[PDB]
C-alpha cells in the first residue's frame, strides 16, 4: 500500500516523546527489516522491543548496527534515563564523537546531566585503573583534546561539586572530577598545558570574590561602594593576584582570549540591587579592552541554560536563512552565586525612554535618515522588527515570564535582546501573564497597529514558530536530559518541565492551525497592551447597550 | 508555456474587475489570441483593447464572436457602464438568452439598472416601431411575455421607476413601461391574460393602500388601530375592490401563489412607530393560508437588494452545498413607502430572551433529547450554529448594520435570521459598530468559547467566507451594476459602494491569511460580547503598569 508508508510517515518523522507508538509499532517491525528508512525511524525503533525478550535483543541489536547511522540528537535522546541498556548507550557515544567539536560543545550541558545516567559502575572501575567506550571516559579524552571543552567541562563539574540523592550524584561528580584534573596533570605537554590554566583561572576567581566581599562589607550607598572597589583593584598585592596586572589567563567566560591586566577606573557598579561589577580587561593582544560583567550573588545555571537555548534556536533558524538578529551573550557560572555574564553595550529600554521620549527618537539620534521610514535608516527598523520576532517567540516557546523594561534592552543598531531569565516555562511573581510579552512602547515602535512594519513582525512571527516547530527533538531531547537537572524552575516539578515547552511547540496542530493559535495569542497580548484597542473594545462592549 | 502560465492562470482567476497591468494586458494579447481557450479568460481580453484603437477593434471582434462563450455572470460585468460598444452588448444579451428564466429571474433588479446604461437610441426605435411616429430592452420584453412569473417582477421594478440628470433617466424608464404593456395588449391570448393579471393587482394594491390610510388617519392607540383595520377589511363596496373575498389574483410578492381573500380575524398590526400591518391570505389551493407584511412607510428597495444578495449566496453556498439554512424571505415594494413582505414564523430573541431566561431554554422547550448534546434535539443545535455562521459572513460582507435583539429572530427550528436593514455598507447610527455581531447570549446558546459547538460554528464562518470569496466576481458585477441604483445607502457615496465590498472580501489575501483576518475578526467581537474575556484583557494591561 500507500497509505500505510504515510502513517507510518507521521509516526517516525513527527513527535519523540511520545510513547504513542503503541502496537503500530509491531506493524513498524516488519517494513523495518526492509527498509529502515531513516535515522529518525532508528530513534523511535528502538523505544518499543527491549525489556521483555533477550532473543529479540539480539535481533535489535543486531538491526542496530546494521541500520543507516543515526544523527546526534537522537543520540542525545538515547543518552536518555529512559533506555537502560548498555550497547545502545555506546552506541549513542559513538555518534557523539562522530559530531565536530563546536556541535559537542553546544550540547556538553547535556552532557554532563547526562554522567547522571551512565552506569555508576563504569565511573567506578575508571576510576580504579587511574588509582592505586563508557562515555566519560569520553568526554574527559574529548575534553583534553581541545582546550575550549576542557574548560567548559571543567567549569560545569565543578558547579556540580560543591556543597539524598545529591550524595549519590555529587560523589560521583567529584569522581569525574579528581580523575580529569589527574588525567591532565600526567598527561603530556598540552595536557598539563590545559592543567596549569585552569589552576590559574581557579586562582584568579578566588581572589576577584575576596575583593568583592570585602567592597560588600564596606558600607555605603552605590557609588561609595564602586570608588572602595576601584581603590582595592588599584591596590598592588593586598591579594594574592595583582589585579593591575597578571600573568595572562585565558579567560573563563571565552577560553579563546587570554587577559591581561584589569582597568581600576572603567570597572562600574551595576544600577540593579545584587550589584554586579561591568570589569574592563585588557587582553592578550594589542591591549583590547574587553569587558564581563561579574555578579556577587546567584546561580546562573538557569540563565546558562536559557541562553544556550537561545543560542540553539538562532542556529536553526540561521540555517534556514532566518538571521532575527538575536544577541545569544555567553554566561558562565563559576561557583553557584558567581559567574560572569558577557557585556553588551545597550542602553535599558526603561533609560531609553526617560533618556529620549520614545524608542524612534533615541534610534533617529543614532541613525537619521530623511528619507525613511521614520526618519530611520530602514536597516535598524528591520533589525529591531526582526529582534523582536525572535525574542516573542522564544521567550514563549520557552515560557519566560517577569519581563520588564529593565529586562529589555536595546542597541544602537535596533536589536532588542533580553536579560535575567529567573522566570521560566511560565513562572512568573504576577497572577495573569499576557501570553506574549511586548510592552506598549515596543509596538509604538513599529509606528502602531497599522503600519507596514507591524505586518512584517507578524509575518516574521509566524514563520519562525513554524520553523522551530519542525526542529522540535533537538530541544526536547535537551530537556529531556535536564530532569535532574538542577535549574530552578524545572526543580518544582521535574517531569511538567518537558511536558510544558511541549505543549507550547503546539506540535499537535496542522501548520495552518499553528499560525492561527499564535496570531490569537499575540492578538489578545498586544489589545490588552494598546490604550486606542481597550477603549475601541469598551465601545463595542456597549454597542449591545 | 512553463513560467508564464501561471500569472496568466493567476490573473484570469483572482481579480473581478482590474486597472492593473495595462501593459500586462498588451502582454496577454500575444498569448491571449492563442490560449483563447477558456471563457473566464475572455472577459479580461475585452477590457484592455477598446481604450486601445479602432483597427485592432476590428479585429478583437473576431476574437470576440470566436471565443468560448461566457458564463452568464460575467456578461452582467458587460452591461457594465464600463464598457460603452455596442456589439459587447449584442453579445451580453445573447449570453443573457441562454440563461433558464430562474437566473434572470435572480438578476433582474441589477437587469432594469443596465437599462440606465445607453443606448436611449434603442428605445426611441422602439417606440418608434410600436408608435405614430436580441437587443436589450426588446430582450427583456420578449423575455417577460415568454413567462408570467418574470413579467410580474418586471412589472412592479418597472413601476417603482417611474412613480438634473435622473429625471431623464427616469423619461426613458416610463418608455419602457408603457411599450411593456402595449406588448402584453395587442398579445396573443396569453400575454392578454399575464396583462389583464398585472391591472387585477395594481387595483387591488390601491384599494389596499387607501384602506391603510384611513387606519393611519386615526389618532387612536396601536390596539384601537388593529381594531379599526379589522372592520375595514370586514365590509366591502367601501373598495372598488372588496377583501373578505375577490377573483383569484396571483400573488404579487411571489407570483405563483394565487389568492382569494384575506382573513380579517387574523389580522395583526406591528409594534414599529410606522407601523406595519400582518395579513392572512386564503390562497386558491386546498384553503392553504400565506402570511405577508405590508408595510406603509419607505422604500423597501434596500431590503429587497439585501435579500436578493442572501438568496444568491446561499444559492451558491448550497450549490457548494453548504446549507447554512439561511432564511431569506420573500420582499417586494410595490412602490416607494409600501411594500409586502413574506413573513416568516419567529420569535425574536429579544422576545425569546423575556419569554426564556435563555436560548438554550427556549430550544429545549421545543425539541427535548434527554440524550441530546444539550437538552435540545442534535439537529436544531446543528442548524442554530450554522444559521449564525452564515449570518456572520454575510453580515460582514455587507456591512449591515444595527444588529440589535430585536432585528434577529430565532425560530422554533432553530435557523437564526436578521430581518431587517436600515443600515448597510457600515452605515450604523452607532459611532463603533463591532466587526461581527454576535449578542452575548448567542455565545452562550453555542455553550460558550471553551464549547466544541462554537469551534463547529467558526469552522463554519471561515469556511462560508472562503467559498464566497470564490465567487467574488456575481457580487461584485452585480453590485457595479446598483451604483445609480438609489438605494439611500449606495446614494451617499455610491461610486465608493462596490469598493466598500470588496474590501470586506479581502481578496488580495491567499485563502490562509483571510481566514486569519477573518479570525481577529471574531475575537474581537466575542471578547467585546463576553466580560470574562474583558477582564483577562484587564489583566495583561496590568502587567506593563507597575
Ligand atoms: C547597560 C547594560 O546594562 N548593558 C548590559 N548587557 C548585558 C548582557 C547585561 C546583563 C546580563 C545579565 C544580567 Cl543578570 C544582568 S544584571 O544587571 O546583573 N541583573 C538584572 C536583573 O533585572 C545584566 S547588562
Ligand atoms: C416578527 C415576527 O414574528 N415574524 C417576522 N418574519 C419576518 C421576515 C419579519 C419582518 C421583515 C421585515 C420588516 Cl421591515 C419587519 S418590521 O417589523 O415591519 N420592521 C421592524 C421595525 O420597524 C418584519 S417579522
Amino acid at each position: 500500500a500507500s497509505i500505510r508508508d504515510q502513517l507510518h510517515t507521521i509516526v517516525y518523522r513527527y513527535p519523540p516523546t511520545y510513547v504513542l507508538s503503541s502496537e503500530e509499532q509491531d506493524l513498524v517491525w516488519k517494513f523495518r527489516f526492509y527498509l529502515s528508512s531513516h535515522k529518525k525511524a532508528l530513534t523511535k525503533f528502538l523505544k518499543c522491543i527491549n525489556w521483555k525478550l533477550e532473543d529479540e535483543v539480539t535481533q535489535a541489536l543486531w538491526m542496530l548496527a546494521n541500520w543507516a547511522p543515526m544523527d546526534v540528537e537522537d543520540a542525545l535522546e538515547l543518552l536518555s534515563p529512559t533506555f537502560t541498556h548498555p550497547q545502545v548507550r555506546k552506541y549513542a557515544v559513538s555518534r557523539l564523537a562522530q559530531a565536530p567539536d563546536e556541535d559537542l560543545l553546544l550540547y556538553l550541558l547535556q552532557l554532563v546531566q547526562a554522567l547522571k545516567y551512565e552506569d555508576p559502575r563504569h565511573i567506578v572501575h575508571l576510576h580504579g585503573c587511574i588509582f592505586p567506550a563508557n562515555l566519560c571516559t569520553f568526554l574527559i579524552q574529548r575534553a583534553c583534546t581541545n582546550a575550549t571543552l576542557a574548560n567548559y567541562f571543567y567549569w560545569y563539574l565543578s558547579i556540580e561539586v560543591e556543597e539524598k540523592q545529591d550524595e549519590r550524584a555529587h560523589d560521583m561528580y567529584a569522581m569525574v572530577l579528581k580523575m580529569f584534573l589527574k588525567v591532565l596533570e600526567n598527561g603530556n605537554f598540552n595536557l598539563r598545558g590545559i592543567f596549569y590554566n585552569l589552576r590559574k583561572q581557579r586562582r584568579f576567581i578566588d581572589e576577584l570574590v575576596k575583593l568583592v566581599k570585602l567592597v560588600a562589607k564596606e558600607p555605603g550607598n552605590r557609588n561609595k561602594k564602586t570608588e572602595k572597589f576601584q581603590k582595592l583593584l588599584a591596590e598592588q598585592d593586598m591579594f594574592k593576584v595583582n589585579f593591575t596586572n597578571f600573568e595572562p589567563i585565558p579567560f573563563p567566560l571565552d577560553p579563546e582570549i587570554y587577559i591581561t591586566k584589569i582597568v581600576p577606573m572603567r570597572t562600574s557598579l551595576f544600577k540593579s540591587a545584587l550589584m554586579p561589577a561591568k570589569l574592563t580587561f585588557v587582553t592578550s593582544i594589542a591591549h583590547h579592552e574587553y569587558a564581563a560583567i561579574f555578579k556577587h550573588g546567584d546561580d546562573l545555571r538557569q540563565d546558562q541554560l536559557i541562553l544556550q537555548m537561545i543560542t540553539l534556536m538562532d542556529k536553526l533558524l540561521r540555517r534556514e536563512n532566518l538571521d532575527l538578529k538575536l544577541t545569544p551573550y555567553k554566561v558562565l557560572a563559576t561557583s553557584s552565586k558567581h559567574g560572569f555574564l558577557q557585556y553588551v553595550d545597550s542602553c535599558t529600554v526603561a533609560e531609553v525612554l526617560a533618556r529620549e521620549g520614545n524608542i524612534h527618537n533615541f534610534f533617529r539620534k543614532h541613525h537619521p535618515c530623511d528619507n525613511g521610514p521614520y526618519g530611520i535608516s530602514a536597516e535598524v527598523m528591520d533589525t529591531y522588527i526582526k529582534s523582536c520576532a525572535g525574542y516573542c517567540v522564544i521567550t514563549y516557546l520557552l515560557g519566560v515570564g517577569d519581563r520588564h523594561l529593565d529586562n529589555l534592552l536595546l542597541t544602537t543598531n535596533g536589536k532588542l535582546f533580553h536579560i535575567d531569565f529567573g522566570y521560566i516555562l511560565g513562572r512568573d511573581p504576577k497572577p495573569m501573564p499576557p501570553p506574549m510579552k511586548l510592552s506598549k512602547e515596543m509596538v509604538e515602535a513599529m509606528g502602531g497597529i497599522s503600519s507596514e512594519h507591524h505586518h512584517e513582525f507578524r509575518k516574521q512571527c509566524y514563520t519562525a514558530y513554524l520553523h522551530l516547530r519542525r526542529h522540535a527533538n533537538v530541544m526536547l531531547n535537551l530537556f529531556s536530559l535536564m530532569v535532574d537537572a538542577t535549574v530552578p524552575d524545572i526543580a518544582l516539578e521535574p517531569d511538567k518541565a518537558v511536558k510544558k515547552v511541549e505543549e507550547n511547540l503546539q506540535l499537535g496542530l496542522t501548520d495552518e492551525e499553528a499560525v492561527q493559535h499564535l496570531q490569537s495569542l499575540l492578538d489578545v497580548s498586544i489589545t490588552a497592551v494598546m490604550p486606542a484597542l481597550v477603549e475601541q473594545i469598551h465601545r463595542f462592549t456597549q454597542y449591545w447597550r
